[PDB]
């Protein structure tokens, strides 16, 4: 009988309980701030909204996402006066190792291993019914600079709730698909019309970045970035497809990634 605890909106000030700093750890609605916790001491993360209904749908969805290992753990959400403006805050592991692609600019089964674990986290969302839509990298944090450091989603400013026809989340393999295909050349599938090149389905797999590389994946690529969603691979099918499934028996085929990365 596995139950954990619901959801505990503190009502005391914040101040109480955490020493607030000024380092911004991240720009993206309202900063987000590097604070450290007056008992234990360790570091952080902040987030600050206008308590209206949308935040509380925000919190609502990250807080029921959060026992996801690959998606930022909230600590704790507080509900403060600011200006005689109400606020909800929220506390977030301080995911130190920052975003996925800087990280990069500093092989083929790496790339995998990445992209298999932002799989387990739409997963998850999935199998609760939440879409999380803006799954960008600059939202794939590592929690630390260390090598062995787990990547984790992040920003649920634009998750819905989607509660077998009897009985949205398409764009996040999208995401997922784009995010595939700048691990293995380095650049987008779409570089700067960009909208017109989008609806078409119109990108290449240009050498020499996809010279080397698997036809196994080009194709699973190809079914992430197909412009009809209804076509396009689920979640479910995603991670039973033998590169993200099999890791562990994957080639170690070097790619240019971090060449490009740095390059542009
Ligand atoms: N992705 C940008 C916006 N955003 N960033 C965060 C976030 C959450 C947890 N940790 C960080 C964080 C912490 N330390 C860092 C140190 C260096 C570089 C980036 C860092 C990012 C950032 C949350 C949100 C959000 O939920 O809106």
């Amino acid at each position: 009988f596995h139950v954990k605890s619901g959801l505990q909106i503190k009502k005391n000030a914040i101040i109480d309980d955490y020493k607030v700093t000024s380092q911004v750890l991240g720009l993206g609605i309202g900063k987000v701030l590097q604070i450290f916790n007056k008992r234990t001491q360790e570091k952080f993360a902040l987030k600050m909204l206008q308590d209206c209904p949308k935040a509380r749908r925000e919190v609502e969805l990250h807080w029921r996402a959060s026992q996801c290992p690959h998606i930022v753990r909230i600590v704790d959400v507080y509900e403060n006066l600011y200006a005689g403006r109400k606020c909800l805050l929220i506390v977030m592991e301080c995911l130190d190792g920052g975003e996925l692609f800087s990280r990069i600019q500093d092989t083929e089964r790496e790339a995998s291993e990445i992209m298999k674990s932002i799989g387990e986290a739409i997963q998850y969302l999935h199998s609760i019914n939440i879409a999380h839509r803006d799954v960008k990298p600059e939202n794939l944090l590592y929690t630390s600079k260390r090598p062995n450091a787990i990547l984790k989603l992040t920003d649920f400013g634009f998750a819905k709730e989607t509660t077998p026809e009897v009985l949205d989340k398409s764009c996040d393999m999208w995401s997922l698909g784009v995010i595939m295909y700048i691990l293995l050349c380095g650049y987008p599938p779409f570089y700067s019309g960009m909208k017109t090149r989008i609806r078409m389905g119109q990108y290449e797999f240009p050498n020499p970045e996809w010279s080397e590389v698997s036809e196994e994946v080009k194709m699973l690529i190809r079914n992430l970035l197909k412009t009809e969603p209804t076509q396009r691979m689920t979640i479910t099918e995603f991670m039973n497809h033998p590169w993200i499934m099999q890791s562990t028996k994957v080639p170690q085929t070097p790619l240019h990634t971090s060449r490009v990365l740095k390059e542009d």
